[PDB]
RNA sequence: CAUAAAAU
RNA sequence: ACGAUUUUAUGGAC
């Protein structure tokens, strides 16, 4: 000991103090009670001073009302935990009720006549807590709401009732507005919003009463949502909340909402890091299948969490051997993840999402303060993440001078565990001290290894996935001729071998049958493990009886319920979550292991509202069985969009849309619009018109047409959409106008490409004397091409990327282009083509089959624009296999030049870019990919890859004509690797011609034949370009001026200029609102519309059948309805808290698929996939299904909100 | 993959 | 015998 006193307990069991603020403060007072009591007060006040450095973010909020007077409380503090600890909880309550009664507003006076007990709290509890916002509304009715503690609101209304006052309270924590009507705000807080605002718009160009209208309209709006009055109803979000006042005659007097920890900034905690930060202030100075185990530390604040899981780390690394935010440490025998718990809301979050579950806590607790009174918060969290074991790691004990001190505390912790269900008497608990073992001290450090061994000894070893009973969750089903059923999975535990029996159970009543077989794509298998996708034939049973979304699990061993208990999470809107909030009656979509099943649910008591961002407990039912047990988790979605995730917690017992509404909207789908002459052109005259801009005389204009490059940015805008709306409209008149030309043009690419193949098959000029810029860049090129490409493509990555996805083949029409039929029918191949289809068919013991064995592909037409359509390639389907092998090697080297060929965005931001700085130019090419010649390929590539490219392409073609032609070029776009050939050759001339140049390479970006590098480098690149075969096209390429072009954006100095094009002659329904919808995108700016195209929009909208034309969709769930505000929409039925409209589809007819083919198709692509917050891991690919689309409309109902 | 919209 | 690539919204995600 030390002490002439032994037995001071009693002093903090009347206290709460330290240990040892405890024993020294008794040590220096002879040893005397109510006298140390006292002693300890006075030192109180001032240890509450390094507290105000400690950003108290959290908190809770209170609210009382009585009859007429109702206050709002909100006092903060450092954490979830001591938010909801029995102590903090008097405190705050006190001051509430104490300030009711004593009607105080002024915070001061409240934060003083508290101030002793403020400390009193503090000394005990150790966190910052101070008292903070305090605000008091009275009103001839008003009544509260609180959200759990995290907001509470204050609503006073005037001729208000009950039940309505409740309602508008919810609706003020849901959608926190700012002022209780539009008028109320500040006639100046937005006139800064007005003339800031009025330049954002007059410096676009847009003419004075253009961009003050918008901005008008604008702001109109921007006060409407930010106030109570113009905001929708969050129960009932049609009528808003003025209007919803207004039907019960009711005004409302004002309100408040306070929220913890608002505009308290919180400096952002990185654990991970925190801890490596201090393993370094000290680190200074096959048995890879160990049991991953997952471990959470949990403790106060300032006890020593990190401290300690530094030396957990230094430790173990210095000893034995050496999905964010955590640390991972080794054991001779098992290997650690570990989290940390600074808070309540925050891990069972984590522990919902899956993004952290835990194997075992370990509850560090300084032995120099002992428990503090939220560590019972701490423990209360493990029993309701039901943690299965806690190891208790008493810390800073050299600063203990008593052992009998240090049992004090140790049977302290072992009650509070105990009082909570956990093992007290049996829990390991470690003597030790975080420091000492970092700071190296073979003593302590020694405890830090004895509780590493507690880790492996007292958390049982989690069992591994393959000794589990089998199940396998079922992702389609095959009726296959000659073999029977067959399902697809993955298998998610234990191991199925030929000759088992299987139970399937899920949907449908349960069903028994025996394991016939299992196989991959590669192999028949005798077994499939855990983790593996297979099918697994079954005896028997037919293929109409299995479904997917039901398991096959080994007999008895899983069980098919529908009602529930379970633990969600809601996520946020910032999280791609809802928006708004929900209520009683929910109804979305759980999506189990592999398929969505509907089902209600019940909140539990004294919850009425969840918003976004909750946590929550509730109990589902489900509309029909699914198998489960409790541990499993579940999305929760709605139309597609994932809003929360779940685990099931205990099983239990316990077992809209219109008619006519939606059958007149079809009737009118299938309407047709009529109307005398050219509808497309009168929009665009009309459009023209309503701009000041001169009409089009004839059809023969609008194609024929050029901007002028200059002028303000406006006054291009419509000007370049002037030229660009009709240019592609393929229904025009007066034209000797074919596809005649597209031919021309595919003999003329082939002529040149016959040019440049004689011209580069010639090395030695004359005499070698003679320099160019064009030889020099070919070799250039060639030794970058082989550095970044290898001399061959190798074995893994055509395994990686060779595949079918396609459309049409030599052999099957687009009818037949899904990948399924091209497994099942005999694809065509070519004669060099041959040994690529044996290879695959000696990997595989399925049938692989040739059709036919031709060098020919089928060059055929497809539509462009109104001047000329464009010919490309159907290609036989093995060769296309293939070539879409190297086609993906490619892609992925090319990542390695900075170029992504699977993102266009890169390019559109530099096209962008150099409209602004004029540094980089967009640069066109004519027929791109009809250019690239044999003999360009062959001195670029490595000999490797170019007979690699010889065996894949089509030597030769055949005209619709009945003709042939023998390829001067090397292939045509059609092809499976000439998009990405085209790209490489691109890049590594481009970045040739900038080394030449002394600019970066990397400045040179390409996506197909859309290229970006340097302004200055266009004229070499113009010239290496006429030098190897390729004519850039003058009229669509840019290195100066304001205007640049790349991936399907257009930019005049910064601004967007992209236009729309109107390309078919309108006749349905559906063709007028892609077209209205196109001119809404172009034409509005956040929902408002330019005045000057509006007035267009509205006059044709008159065209379409009357309820079309209020029905109305966001912006970003496609053209099946006019875009527009949804929630102004009388077809939106609103069922179980999540909104549904209709929208005009495609009608279709159900087709046969191919078994065998669409078998083949999926294990094909599980193999694929094994040789290649975040909880999208929840849900997979769906089964094929074909369909032939008859030409008339279809009505079907989606979800949707505002995102 | 693809009906659909932009697009190389 | 309308294609190869990307992409986003909807549906093969009941
Ligand atoms: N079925 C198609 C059609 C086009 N492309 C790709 O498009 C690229 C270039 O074509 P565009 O840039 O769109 O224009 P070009 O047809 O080459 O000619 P122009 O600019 O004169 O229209 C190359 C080609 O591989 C393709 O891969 N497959
Ligand atoms: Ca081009
Ligand atoms: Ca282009």
């Amino acid at each position: 000991a030390e002490i002439t006193a032994s037995l001071v307990k009693e002093l903090r069991e009347r206290t709460g103090a330290g240990m040892m603020d405890c024993k020294k403060a008794l040590t220096e007072a002879n040893g005397d009670i109510e006298l140390a009591i006292e002693n300890m007060r006075k030192s109180g006040a001032i240890k509450a001073a390094k507290k105000a450095g400690n950003v108290a973010a959290d908190g809770v909020i209170k609210t009382k009302i009585d009859g007429n007077y109702g206050i709002i409380l909100e006092v903060n503090c450092q954490t979830d935990f001591v938010a909801k600890d029995a102590g903090f909880q008097a405190f705050a309550d006190k001051v509430l009720d104490a300030a009711v009664a004593g009607k105080i507003t002024d915070v001061e006076v409240l934060k003083a006549q508290f101030e002793e007990e403020r400390v009193a709290l503090v000394a005990k509890i150790g966190e910052n807590i101070n008292i903070r916002r305090v605000a008091a509304l009275e009103g001839d009715v008003l009544g509260s709401y609180q959200h759990g503690a995290r907001i509470g609101v204050l609503v006073a209304a005037k001729g208000a009732d009950e039940e309505l006052v409740k309602h508008i309270a919810m609706h003020v924590a849901a959608s926190k507005p700012e002022f209780i009507k539009p008028e109320d705000v500040s006639a100046e807080v937005v006139e800064k919003e007005y003339q800031v605002q009025l330049d954002i718009a007059m410096q676009s160009g847009k003419p004075k009463e253009i961009a003050e209208k918008m901005v008008e309209g604008r702001m109109k709006k921007f006060t409407g949502e930010v106030s109570l009055t113009g905001q929708p109803f969050v129960m009932e979000p049609s009528k808003t909340v003025g209007q919803l006042l207004k039907e019960h005659n009711a005004e409302v007097t004002g309100f408040i909402r306070f929220e913890v920890g608002e505009g308290i900034e919180k400096v952002e905690t990185d654990f991970a890091a925190e801890v490596a930060a201090m393993s370094k202030q000290s680190h200074m100075s096959f048995e890879r299948t160990k049991p991953h185990v997952n471990v959470g530390t949990i403790g106060h604040v300032d006890h020593g969490k990190t401290t300690l899981t530094a030396a957990i780390t230094t430790v173990l690394a210095k000893t034995y051997g050496g999905n964010t935010s955590h640390v991972e440490y080794d054991t001779p025998t098992r290997h650690y993840a570990h989290v940390d718990c600074p808070g309540h809301a925050d891990y069972v979050k984590n522990m919902i999402t899956g993004a952290a579950q835990m194997d075992g806590a370990i509850l560090v607790v300084a032995a120099t303060d002992g428990p503090m009174p939220q560590t019972r918060e701490h423990i209360l969290l493990g029993r309701q993440v039901g943690v299965p074991y806690i190891i208790v790691f008493l810390n800073k004990c050299d600063m203990v001078d008593d052992e009998e001190l240090l049992e004090l505390v140790e049977m302290e912790v072992r009650e509070l565990l105990s009082q909570y269900d956990f093992p007290g008497d049996d829990t390991p608990i470690v003597r030790g001290s975080a420091l000492k073992a970092l700071e190296g001290d073979a003593e302590w450090e020694a405890k830090i290894l004895e509780l590493a061994g507690f880790l492996d000894s007292y958390i049982p070893e989690p069992e591994r996935a393959i000794d589990k009973p089998f199940l396998l969750p079922i992702e389609d089903v095959f009726s296959i001729s000659g073999r029977g059923t067959v399902v697809t999975g993955r298998v998610e535990r234990g191991i199925i071998k030929v000759g088992e029996e299987v139970e399937i159970v899920g949907i449908k009543e349960t069903q028994k049958s025996t394991c016939t077989g299992v196989e991959m794509f590669r192999k028949l298998l005798d077994e499939g493990r855990a983790g593996e996708n297979v099918g697994v034939l079954l005896r028997g049973i037919k293929r109409e009886e299995i479904e997917r979304g039901q398991v096959l699990a080994k007999p008895g061993t899983i069980k098919p319920h529908t009602k529930f208990e379970s633990e969600v999470y809601i996520l946020s809107k910032d999280e791609g979550g809802r928006h708004t909030p929900f209520f009683k009656g929910y109804r979305p979509q759980f999506y189990f292991r592999t398929t969505d099943v509907t089902g209600t649910i019940e909140l539990p008591e004294g919850v009425e509202m969840v918003m976004p961002g909750d946590n929550i407990k509730m109990v589902v039912t489900l509309i029909h069985p699914i198998a489960m047990d409790d541990g499993l988790r579940f999305a929760i979605r709605e139309g597609g969009r994932t809003v929360g995730a779940g685990v099931v917690a205990k099983v239990l017992s316990g077992a809209s849309s219109r008619n006519s509404l939606s059958a007149q909207l079809r009737r009118a789908a299938n309407t047709r619009i009529e109307v005398e002459g050219n509808l497309a052109l009168s929009i665009a005259n009309d459009l023209l018109l309503a701009y000041g801009q001169s009409p089009f005389n004839s059809e023969a204009e609008c194609i024929s047409f050029s901007p002028r490059f200059d002028g303000t940015p406006d006054d291009f805008r419509i000007n370049y959409l002037k030229a660009e709306i009709m240019s592609k409209y393929d229904d025009f008149s007066l034209g000797i106008d074919t596809e005649a030309v597209a031919w021309e043009k595919f003999l003329a690419a082939e002529a040149e490409c016959a040019l440049t193949n004689a011209r580069l098959y010639r090395p030695d000029y004359s005499e070698d004397f003679n320099f160019s810029l064009g030889e020099s860049c070919i070799h250039m090129a060639r030794r970058k091409i082989a550095k970044l490409i290898g001399d061959v493509p190798s074995v893994e990555g055509m395994l990686r990327h060779c595949r079918f996805s396609g459309g049409a083949t030599t052999t099957n029409n687009r009818s037949y282009g899904h990948p399924s039929f091209k497994f099942a029918l005999p694809q065509a191949c070519t004669p060099r083509a041959l040994k690529y289809v044996l290879a695959l068919r000696a990997s595989t013991h399925f049938d692989i089959r040739i059709s036919d064995i031709s060098p020919f592909n089928k060059a055929v037409t497809v539509p462009k624009n109104s001047k000329t359509d464009r010919c490309i390639a159907i290609e036989p389907g093995w060769n296309m296999f293939f070539q879409l092998g190297i086609g993906g090697i490619l892609r992925d080297r090319l990542r390695c030049w900075g170029i992504d060929l699977n993102d266009q965005t890169i390019n559109q931001r530099r096209a962008h870019e150099g409209s602004v700085t004029n540094n980089l130019a967009t640069v066109d090419l004519s027929a791109a990919s009809d250019s690239i010649s044999l003999a360009l390929c062959e001195l670029l590539l490595p000999p490797g890859w170019f007979e690699v490219l010889m065996d894949l392409r089509s030597p030769k073609g055949r005209l619709p004509d009945g003709s042939v032609v023998t390829y001067e070029k090397i292939s045509s776009m059609g092809n499976g690797y000439t998009f990405e050939l085209e790209s490489l050759i691109f890049a590594s001339l481009a970045r040739s011609v900038c080394e030449i140049l002394d600019l970066d390479s990397s400045e040179v970006t390409v996506y197909g034949d859309d290229i970006i590098l340097p302004s200055c480098a266009v004229p070499a690149l113009r010239e290496v370009f006429k030098y190897v075969g390729f004519t850039t096209n003058t009229k669509k390429t840019f290195s100066e001026g304001p205007f640049r072009e790349s991936c399907g954006k257009h930019y005049y100095s910064g601004v967007d200029v992209t236009p729309f094009y109107i390309r078919h002659r309108i006749v349905s329904p559906a063709d007028l609102i892609l077209v209205l919808n196109n001119l809404y995108r172009w034409a509005t700016i956040d929902g408002v519309w330019d005045p000057r195209a509006h007035s267009v929009y509205l006059k044709y909208r008159k065209l379409l059948p009357k309820q079309l034309q209020r029905n109305t969709i966001p912006d970003g769930y496609g053209d099946g309805a006019l875009v527009g505000s949804v929630l102004i929409n009388p077809f939106a039925k609103n069922r179980g808290w999540i909104r549904y409209v209709p929208v005009i589809t495609d009608h279709t007819r159900d087709r046969e698929r191919a078994e065998l083919g669409s078998y083949l198709y999926d294990l094909f692509s599980r193999c694929l996939s094994e040789s290649n917050a975040i909880d999208q891991l929840i849900c997979r690919s769906n089964p094929t299904k074909i369909s032939r689309s008859t030409g008339k409309f279809d009505i079907q109902y989606i979800a949707c909100s505002s995102r």
